[PDB]
C-alpha cells in the first residue's frame, strides 16, 4: 500500500536502519540529494520538485521516523537521535561521496546534528521554514497584535498527559486543515483532496503520537545544539522563508548566519510556511539552481 | 438547578441588565463588594471568602456573561462591552455609595474599563493573577526551556474555526483538569468533586464558546485599553499574585504601577494561579484587611 502516489519513474521502498524500517521514495541518477519533510506532511510535499531534480541527481525523500510509512525511532525523537537514522540512510545510497540536503520545518531539527557532525558528507545544504533549535525559540511570542501566534503549537504539542493526542484524536482532519491553512498565505492550494491524503497519514495513532514527540524532545534538541553550534557550518548553504502569512521572513537567514560561514537567503513574497505547495515555481527554481552550481548528472 | 452549592446566609438570584439575565450569589450587610471570577470558573471560586467578607460588607459574586448561569452578552465580549454589564449590576445594589471590586484572571479584563471610566464609583480595588490587556502581553513567550508556557492558551482560545470548542468538546473535564493543574502550585485542593463541578459548568455549549470569545476579543480589549489608560486610577488598589508555579510573580504589581497611583502588592510564595483555592487563608486575610481599612459594617 502507498499513502501517496509515487511520481512516474520513482520507486517507493524501505530500508532498515538501526532496527527501524524507514520508508522513502527514490528516483533519478547522479549525485544524491536527500529531501526531508516536516510536521503535518510526508515525503509527498516534495513530489513536484522531485522529477525536476531527478534530471540531474539521484533523489531520495524519506518519511521521518514514525511519520508517513516509517517506523518510529527506537532511540528517541531528539534532533541528534533522529539525525543518525537519516545520515545512515543517505550514506547507504552515497557511501563514497558527499550528498546534498534539503529540509523543511522539523526536517531541519532532524538533520542539523548530522550536518555539523559529518560536514564532509554534506556537499550543499538548503533549509527552509524552521528555526534551528536554540535559545532564540524561548523568545517567540505566545500572542501577537494580529492574533494567535505562529508557534503556540510548540507548547501545545509538548504538553504532557498526551494533551494534544487526546484532544486531536478523532478530529485529525479538522485539526490539520486548520493548522495548515493558518500557517499559509496561498491557502487555496490545500484542496480537500490533498488535505485528505495528509490527514489520513498522520491520523495513524503511532504517527499522531510521533508528530508530537518531536516537540516533546525540542528542549533536549536545544540542549544538544548548544554544544554542536560551537563549530560553524562550512559548506554552501541557502535558506528559504515565506514572506507572507505563516512565513519566517528575515529570521531564517538571520539565524543561519550564526551557524554557517557561506549562506545566502531568500524571502518569497506571498508565500507562507508550505513553500513547495504554495509557491512551487519560484521555490523549485531556487533549489534546482542552487544545487546545480555543484556537479551533477 | 444550582450548578454550585450556595453558602448559608447567601441567595442565588438573577437580575436583567441591558436585556441579559445575569446570575449572582449575594449575602451580607454593609458597603458593597463585588467579586469577579475568571476563566474555567464561576462565582463559586469565591465561596470561601464570601462568608468572611459578609461579616462587614454586602457581597455579590456574579457569573460572567455566558459563564456559569449568566446569559451571554448581547453586545460582545470585549472588556468595554462586558464591563458595562458588571458596572450596571453593581450600581443596582450600590446606587448611592462607591463599591469595592475584587477580580481574578479575566475578571480583570472585564472590569478595568468600568473602573477607569467610573472612578468615583470604585472605593477600593483588588486585582489578582492576570495582566490588564495591553501591549505587554505580546512579550510573553510561547514556549519555555521547561516545557509548555503558561500563556499559550491566549492563542489556542483566540484561534478561529471554533478550534478550542471543537477540540475540547467531549474532553471538557480532561482539558480543564490539565489546564487547572498546569497553572497550579497546589493541585491537591482540586478534588474530583470540585473539578466535576467546574467541568460540567463550562461544558455547557454556550459556556464553552463564551469562555473562548473573551480571548477572541482580547486584541480588541488591548486596543480599547490603549485609549482608556491615558487616565490613571486614583483609588486605593492592591494586587495579589502567586510566587509558585502558575503565579505571575512581580509582573502583577509592576504592571499595576503604570496604571494606578496608589497601589500595594503581595506575591504569595508557594501559590500558583488559583489563589482563592490554592492559598485561601492568606489570600482571604489580605483581601479582608485591605478592604477593611475603609468604611464598612
Ligand atoms: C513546523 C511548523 C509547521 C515547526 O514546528 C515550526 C517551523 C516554522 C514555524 C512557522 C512560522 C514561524 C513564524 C515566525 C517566527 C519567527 C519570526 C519571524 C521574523 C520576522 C517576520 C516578521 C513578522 O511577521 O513578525
Ligand atoms: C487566565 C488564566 C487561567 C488568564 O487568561 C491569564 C492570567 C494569568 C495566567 C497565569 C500566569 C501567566 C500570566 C502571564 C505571565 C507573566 C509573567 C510570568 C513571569 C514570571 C513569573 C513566574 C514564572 O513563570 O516564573
Amino acid at each position: 500500500a502507498e499513502e501517496f502516489p509515487v511520481p512516474n519513474g520513482f520507486e517507493s521502498a524501505y530500508r532498515e536502519v538501526d532496527g527501524v524500517k524507514l520508508h522513502y521514495v527514490k528516483g533519478g541518477q547522479g549525485p544524491l540529494v536527500m529531501l526531508v519533510h516536516g510536521f503535518g506532511q510526508t515525503w509527498y510535499e516534495w513530489h513536484q520538485l522531485m522529477p525536476e531534480l531527478a534530471k540531474r541527481f539521484t533523489v531520495i525523500a524519506p518519511d521521518l521516523p514514525g511519520l508517513g510509512q516509517s517506523e518510529p525511532p527506537k532511540t528517541g525523537y531528539s534532533g541528534e537521535q533522529v539525525a543518525v537514522y537519516l545520515h545512515k540512510l543517505a550514506r547507504q545510497f552515497s557511501p563514497d561521496r558527499p550528498f546534498d540536503l534539503v529540509a523543511h520545518d522539523i526536517g531541519i531539527w532532524n538533520t542539523y546534528p548530522m550536518v555539523v557532525k559529518n560536514q564532509a558528507d554534506i556537499a550543499r545544504l538548503v533549509y527552509m521554514q524552521a528555526p534551528i533549535p536554540d535559545a532564540r525559540i524561548y523568545r517567540f511570542p505566545a500572542f501577537t497584535a494580529q492574533g494567535e501566534s505562529l508557534v503556540w503549537h510548540f507548547s501545545f504539542f509538548a504538553a504532557d498527559d498526551r494533551l494534544a493526542e487526546t484532544l486531536i484524536a478523532g478530529k485529525e482532519r479538522f485539526f490539520l486543515e486548520h493548522f495548515i491553512k493558518s500557517h499559509a498565505s496561498n491557502t487555496e492550494v490545500f484542496s480537500e483532496r490533498l488535505l485528505d491524503l495528509y490527514a489520513r497519514s498522520y491520523a495513524k495513532p503511532h504517527s499522531l503520537n510521533a508528530s508530537f514527540e518531536y516537540y516533546r524532545a525540542l528542549n533536549e534538541s536545544v540542549r544538544q545544539n548548544a554544544e554542536l553550534a560551537k563549530t560553524r557550518l562550512q559548506m554552501p548553504t541557502m535558506t528559504l522563508a515565506g514572506g507572507g502569512h505563516g512565513g519566517m521572513g528575515t529570521f531564517q537567514l538571520e539565524q543561519m548566519k550564526a551557524y554557517a560561514e557561506d549562506v545566502e537567503g531568500h524571502v518569497l513574497p506571498g508565500c507562507g510556511h508550505w513553500l513547495p505547495e504554495e509557491c512551487a515555481a519560484p521555490m523549485n527554481r531556487l533549489v534546482i539552481d542552487f544545487l546545480s552550481r555543484g556537479r551533477h548528472h
